[PDB]
């Protein structure tokens, strides 16, 4: 029956015996073997850490949320029924990551087919359902008092979203869908786990408290449906939240080495993409970028991938292995600089393919000894937001009083304090060399600093060292 | 010889036998006997700790960044006399708080005695003579290769700043580094900050932001306008904003607790109470008062958290009055919260005008019955200043870099080059409204009042405005 | 109302509004100016730690067992009165601790009035029902539900055992036995005051703790054994609860018996003992009692705490200077010197009645060694310490009761043979650590001679410095060889 | 041109790898540690445990740096050169690069079963796997240009790693020898790689670990004890040592051989002997290896990692469905069922050859009823765990030297009765875990009633839950009543 298991993060935690029959399946334990940082391993030596200990905690965290607000306010009805529920989305919400986590659904699909909008949450909610079906869930589920028709769909609304909109439960429980993965503002526990776990491991310390968040949370009214809402007083931790994820973003998931690393092993990926074979559902073949399309090839197919095409000998994949053989070595293409661009321009996604091109035609006003090619560089552009674009997600937070707890209100960002932050989204465009030597990262530097100063981005931090004769010719700049 | 000994924090320090010789005195002792956070540990009950063990790790942590500065550029030729007078100025840094810290010389001396200005600071100059003098340490510092002439100046200067082009009489400009690790005039990057941020969280029961181990690897001294500079590295510009966000962080939540601070307020006034009838013997027998104490080490040495406990167990009855507002804190008969509030666009609430707020609370007349009237004396307005450090400015701008490719060569980041989701400004006024009156009716016409003289001064709305206030809320059209 | 508190050992914890209203008092707060490890601070810069903290820890952690074992078993009918009466007992556990915690109980008051048997735990039920009267608690005992005729006296059994074979208890009934052993276990120690203070004490101390009480927790479970109900642990916890006293012992080695520590407490012990005569507390009535009468009346004795150590040394009575000259000596660091560590051999205990005796032994010997300087008695300090497994001679794990995983209601017993070979052999031992109060170069030596003599004349474990300290002695003992 | 190179480590925060580090690091013989486990199959059971040799290795290299480098700012007379502190770092950091798949499994349960005609340990591995990283990835050269001799020095390295290839060392003098007692102690076994693992794997395990490396290294100097220079420590620390051992054993027993670890470890162990026969793995000149014929060739061998559970579980090819299967059922977790745990009793020590025959004698248990279902010997496994403080039935502190205070260059010795009763009494012992491979009700209690017969037939001690699995056996023994 329930079972017990150490977690080094949230300690001794309980698992129902049928979140024990959903954890012992090979949909699952397939999350032991995708790390949770991708590539950020290769730069932060602690970050082993695989999705299925994270899957856990966050399974373990919708519980305990769920389970508070039932303690300290009983007329929201909330059965164990939904408390599993809350838990079985919480430890499935991330089944459906790819190799390497974020590179997958991030860098590498969207360029092996760019004819799909395919994102790993989708994956969660098609291998949910291949859990389900291949391991006789169905009647487990009912064994222990949930509705298989309504529950599993609530369990997949949960992970991906949907008038009341939802079918899988009513509006006066609202409430329940801002756990796992919150749609309104961002505030949820999977956040709250990768937080403390991925620090555990980064060898960063962890600004945020969860489990204040918890004893502060409540719901109430706000227009026609019932809300978490958190005290008045901590709204500045919450302000606080997004700033620790912005910063775990800055130093480490968007690391300058930790992305080329990913660009590099994407890249290895794309050249065997061809060549490399994955048995699917009734013997078919699949390739890796379309196992997504079938649940039991996409079942075995982890970062596995990167050791079966470093330790080939096949000489079609010769090329993909070069590629992870100068990771290896530690042969990676070369950090040029970083910038950002000034005013209010976004740089559309669409755009991205053609920057490389642009880097190269900067005519900068002295002669070079080496001209460098387009696809010499690669620009990399990254999105650093509050998580919900260019809003404030603190704006779509409720709030209540000590004097009356059951009445919602608003906080504005004048109402807290004026050291905040301006704007809540940016982006940054790091420039890479795919050529190592001398003298050509002096011209890639010379290229790069001009690139700026034509495009009117913001001064390289180093500009004025490592392109000196470039920084005087910007005005703005002096 | 050497001695080890274990901090929670930072381990298995070891102290030179001239530190143990000025740790064990009296004047140094002292500081076992001082809270750290004042009032602080009525609200996080892990925070006992005192000033001495900070005052430990603030000079080791001296010695840390010196040290490995020395070893990463022996061009500085830092000397173990460097090394010595760095590590003895971060140990005496805090020698000169008072009972409760920050309360002493934040709330009660300005109270007590507002012709004078002190600081904590100056107190340690002071206090580090005093130590110097009565414990025949000058031999002991000759001993070990000091110069104590020049020596004790310097470190008296990297206390405070300059006693009286290059201001510091202590060291020459080739050695205007060694002034930037104990107490950092130029932007406040200091191994004070560093101790205290993980000593204070590890108490407290919040987690650190900050790694200070990382940046002594990433800190290196190079030329800026002809004098030799502490910088860090062009990409760790991002962690130096994020330290004075741990620190405007950890003001928020525990140095500047709203119930913390009415502690403080409330034993401050307690001690101005016992302020005429508590005699502290100085030097030559004469007899100082707690506000006067500050004028003489030898009493000032004798002046610690004890005070508090020597009012509350006393039965003088000229000390009935203080020792019954301590009483009120065990019992928790606190002074009742209100609200906060912050001023709108740029004006600065000038510290002459304090004492005026109370009058001007009391004075707003809110369009709601009320039963009770209440006077101006019934209120404590609390204003607070949030910053990075340096009023106004912003200390990044004030500190400067190396990038991996010239390491020698200096240059400055401004705000742009680093992110737009940085702060607007760097610094605000925070002000607090208490009530002494505890009762329900008191309470509720507090609110309203205070509701009313934010709408009256432009004023941001209080957070819980419409609830604890809601027949003046829509009165303001700013507001909706 | 209920009160949200952020401990850094434990975490955000609720003070239920009854537990808030016995929090804030001055019998309580008292606690806010004693020291958990006394003297230990002035040798771990960290412990500066109060009882205090501590006593919300307990009380927290005790809410914590009892609330998981009502979970895990409602057949147990544990009710939220159960619980409140728990915590209440374990918040106000250590309520009677006196100045520097257990160098009062354990040194001074055994000094100063040989005549009492008298604990900090017996001042904790007396403090308490202090507490009690003078804030008016009963009525909001009722307000919550509890009965304060049987429930005070639950509490004080709770802390210090039955007030007065059959059932001692008055508190509750034989079917309830179990929340006797939440609090303060007599039957094998395992309780949540020990849970508290090895992490805290940690925490400040700057030691890292080996014991995880969350796990014990998970794996705790009430059975019957012999017609009442107690808690029992999983077969396979049985290692862990090994290492329980391993870390308790260990605790006490490195910290809590710490050599310089001890020194510090016998000379605070010193000092009070000198100013014991002099210096007036006002007590119920005005009476004025002493520090070593304070025990008597509890209103005098909320007003005794660290404080008396600084009055002592800030003070300028003429008749305290003997007192102020020892607590002054303290801060210059002119302590007494160690001279150094033995133990008995064999099966031979040293009787707490021959204590007194072994300075005049230790001076008395007459080692074959040219001296200078003869020393008197008076200038040794012998201190005899007793580091055990909580139960004397006793093995606790062979009074606990553990439960099969194929069957969780029947309760066995698992022998030491059944563990390991790798464990204690015995479990109580004797330290005895010889100061000089002469502090010179040429008293030392001599010290160390009548030291390691005498350790030789009584057939003593010899000293681990020994050959080097006395070389002209350990050659003597053909024992030693 | 070529720098220092900082790198953030969780255990012990960021370090500083010189140049020539970096260099034999970014190779692929010691990145292939990323894919292998520490714990081997204890991530199946601690979840928290994903952490691999790569970072380990990374992490003793650190702390052999700060031993000898400490050790050379407290006495320069030693004369410990930047070129003696590079070599003892470029040991620790290539201490465990021989390491298998799943560490320990390997080079204990695997070769043994599929080679036993070898004698294969994982340190010899390092040694050959060290010599092919210098070899193919033109390290001479610039060991040369950091001031090493590689002639002398590769030689030191390997030696501190495996011991020896009158003073048997070619790779220091005599005056030297201290730095033998770094990365890997044969003299008492208190060396860095225990200090990392410690820390390491409490952090990923979720235990916390009792032993503080630091303070020791405060601790530490050298001192001359009979003709040769060895690392000592001090007097009063010798409990602290004593604690480091008990930490170990506590972390074999609560961790590294947790009863289902090693049940996984086994059944992998299995699975990997059941595809040896048809996993190629290309070698050197292109030959082709067996996982177990890779140890070899160490070209090949680069590319035998964990790497192996995977293409074995996602393989397709019909000669390895029975592997494959043994390892599709460790995912849906039917795993061979624990059957009980005993001990040897007296002095009896079970010899390593008769492991194979235990079984054979479980099942030949005539238990005195009848048996409804009967079980084979090969329905059993029985695994023979010795625990002990790493020098079989010696007790490694009577192999360390210790300073006193008083006269810091004199060595000496402290015995066990000098230290503590409560200490062990041995420093060896055996367990006896019995699975059955059989996991059905009625299988399950059979195999019980053989085991715990089993027990009483060779005098074994009782098994902690036997009154309650076998209650109709336990009264059988009267030694157990
Ligand atoms: N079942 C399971 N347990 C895991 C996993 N990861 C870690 N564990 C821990 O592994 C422990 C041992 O596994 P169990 O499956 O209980 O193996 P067992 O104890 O032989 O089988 P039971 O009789 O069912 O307890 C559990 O108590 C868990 O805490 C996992 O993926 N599945
Ligand atoms: N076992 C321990 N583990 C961790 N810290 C300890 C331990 N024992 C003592 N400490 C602490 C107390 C001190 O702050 C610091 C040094 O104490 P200790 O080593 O006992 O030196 P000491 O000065 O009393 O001995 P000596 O004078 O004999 O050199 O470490
Ligand atoms: N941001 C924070 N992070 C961690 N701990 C905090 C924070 N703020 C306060 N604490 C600690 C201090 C106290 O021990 C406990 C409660 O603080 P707080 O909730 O503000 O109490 P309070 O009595 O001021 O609240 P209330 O507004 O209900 O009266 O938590
Ligand atoms: N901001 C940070 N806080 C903590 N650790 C960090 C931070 N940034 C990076 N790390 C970790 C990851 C690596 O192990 C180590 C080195 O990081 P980094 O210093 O950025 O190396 P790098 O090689 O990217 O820099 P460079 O090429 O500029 O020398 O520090
Ligand atoms: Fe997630
Ligand atoms: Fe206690
Ligand atoms: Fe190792
Ligand atoms: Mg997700
Ligand atoms: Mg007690
Ligand atoms: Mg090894």
């Amino acid at each position: 029956t329930m079972k017990v298991i150490n977690d080094p993060i949230h300690g001794h935690i309980e698992l129902h015996p049928l979140l024990v029959r959903i954890i012992d399946t090979p949909q699952f334990q397939r999350l032991r073997y995708i790390k949770q940082l991708g590539g950020g391993y290769y730069v932060f030596p602690g970050a082993s850490h695989n999705r299925f200990e994270h899957s856990l905690g966050v399974g373990y965290l919708a519980g305990c949320l769920v389970h508070a607000l039932g303690e300290k306010q009983p007329e929201l009805q909330i059965s164990e029924r939904d408390v599993l529920c809350v838990q079985i989305a919480g430890l499935c919400h991330d089944l459906g990551h790819g190799p390497f986590s974020h590179m997958f659904d991030g860098r590498f699909i969207p360029l092996a087919r760019p004819e799909v909008k395919w994102t790993h949450e989708q994956g969660s909610v098609m291998m949910f359902e291949h859990l389900i079906n291949s391991n006789g869930i169905k009647p487990v589920m009912e064994q222990y008092g949930l509705i298989p028709e309504e529950d599993i769909c609530f369990i997949k609304e949960q992970i991906v979203g949907p008038l009341w909109p939802y079918k899988g439960r009513p509006e006066n429980k609202s409430f329940l869908y801002e756990i796992v993965s919150n749609k309104r503002n961002g505030i949820d526990v999977d956040k709250w786990d990768y937080f403390a776990r991925d620090c555990h491991h980064l060898g960063i310390q962890n600004n945020f408290d969860y489990k204040r968040f918890i004893k502060f949370a409540r719901v109430c009214e706000v227009d026609n449906e019932l809300r978490i809402c958190a005290r008045d007083k901590e709204v500045g931790n919450l302000y606080d939240m997004f700033h620790t994820r912005n910063s775990l973003h800055r130093r480490a998931y968007q690391h300058k080495v930790g992305n080329i690393i990913d660009t590099m092993i994407t890249d290895a990926f794309l050249k065997a993409d061809d060549y490399i074979e994955i048995t699917g559902a009734g013997g078919k073949k699949y390739r890796i970028s379309t196992a997504i399309d079938d649940m039991e090839a996409y079942t075995k197919l982890t970062d596995n991938i990167f050791l079966e095409i470093l330790y080939s000998t096949d000489p079609k994949l010769k090329d993909a292995r070069e590629i992870l053989k100068q990771i290896e070595y530690r042969n990676l293409f070369k950090y040029v600089g970083e910038t950002q661009p000034t005013g209010q321009i976004k740089i559309k996604r669409e755009d991205y393919e053609s920057l490389p091109k642009e880097v190269a035609s900067a005519k900068p006003k002295v002669l070079l000894d080496v001209k460098l090619k387009a696809e010499d560089f690669i620009v990399d552009v990254i999105n650093m937001d509050y998580g919900m674009q260019e809003k404030n997600p603190i704006d779509h937070v409720s709030f209540y009083c000590k004097t009356a707890p059951n009445r919602a209100i608003r906080i504005t960002k004048n109402q807290v304090s004026q050291l905040l932050p301006e704007k809540f989204a940016e982006q940054l465009i790091r420039v890479y060399c795919k050529k190592v030597d001398r003298k050509s990262l002096y011209a890639a530097r010379q290229y790069f600093v001009q690139w700026c100063a034509d495009r009117n981005f913001t001064k390289p931090q180093d500009g004025d060292v490592i392109a000196p004769l470039i920084t005087p010719q910007k005005k703005e700049w002096n």
